[PDB]
This record gives C-alpha cells, structure tokens and sequence, in this order.
C-alpha cells in the first residue's frame, strides 16, 4: 500500500520459446509492460530484466528471468532485495497443467502443479506464501510427456485464444495489484 509490487513473468529466454505453453507468464509481462508504457532493462544485480511502473495507485516492478526456467528463482530473490519488496507483495504469472486451457485462477500458496518455474522460486524465497496468477493450459495427453508438452506450442485451435486469455490474465494481475487475494 506503499509496499512495492513484484510482478514475476515466468518462461524461457530465447526465439524458440517464445511461443510454448511454458511462456504464458513472459507473455503477460510483455503486455503489461506494453500498457504501463514502461520498458526492459537489464537488472545489474539479479540477471533479471525489469521495467517499472505504477497501478492503482502502487509502484510497479515487472521481470522475466533470462535464465532457463529451473533457475528462475535466483533471479527473483535479489530482485525482491534490490526493491526490498516482502514475499506476499511478489506477482508471479505462470502457465498450469492443473487448470483447463484458459482458465484463470488467483491464489498465494499452495502446490507447484508439476511446475518446475515455481519450485525454484519457491526454494529461493524459503516460502510458498508468494501470489500466483494461474493460467490454465490443461493436463498433456498421454502421448506427450508433461515437461515436452510445456516445452511445445499451443495447438492451432488453442493458439487462437492465447492472446486473448493472456489480456484476461494481465487484467486479473491488476485487479489482483487493486485489492488482491485477501
């Protein structure tokens, strides 16, 4: 409420990635980078790169890791040093194979879902109490094993709503920064 707000977008650096079910969470910072009108930069002291910016009033600091995903959390903790933002006022946008394909949920706590992103930002920070904002891509059929399916693009059909669904996840962020999770 004076507190500074981490936005964490999770996914993998590089062309190839950009795409894949496993970067929902760059995506999302992407967009809100885009309506804060604010820019990336790389972050000196985490290996992170981040923009700042202000909504609802609060003072806003997003990043994406430019590390792979199993190394997100490293760059997560300093960041929250540098801005000195507590792990109940960290954002993080990650895509889940427990909820169905584009639905969205709220929630600090709780389990990975088989996310290996949130593990190492859950080993990093020594707690789980961060906010999260769920993306749903649903579960993988059972000829894809789970950490591919991630790792591949969205089907045509998906492929169609994803930029819709990542507004919709963007939005839920806001209104999660607004009066969120209580």
């Amino acid at each position: 409420m004076a507190e500074p707000l981490l936005v964490v977008g999770l996914g993998n650096p590089g062309a190839n990635y950009a795409r894949t079910r496993h970067n929902l969470g760059f995506v999302v910072a992407d967009l809100l980078a885009a309506r804060l009108g604010a820019k990336f930069k790389a972050h000196k002291r985490s290996g992170a790169e981040v923009a700042t910016g202000r909504s609802a009033g609060r003072s806003l600091v997003l990043a994406k890791p430019r590390c792979y995903m199993n190394e997100s959390g490293r760059q997560i903790g300093p960041l929250a040093k540098f801005y000195s933002v507590a792990p109940a006022n960290i954002i993080v946008i990650h895509d889940d194979l427990d909820l169905e394909f584009g639905r969205i949920r709220l929630k600090i706590g709780g389990g990975e879902g088989g996310h290996n992103g949130l593990r190492s930002v859950v080993a990093a920070l020594g707690t789980k109490d961060f906010q999260r904002v769920r993306i749903g891509i649903g579960r993988p059929p059972g000829r894809k094993d789970p950490a591919a399916f991630v790792l591949e693009n969205f089907t045509p059909a998906e492929r169609a709503e994803v930029p819709t669904i990542c507004e919709q996840a963007a939005d839920a962020t806001e209104l999660l920064i607004e009066q969120g999770m209580e």
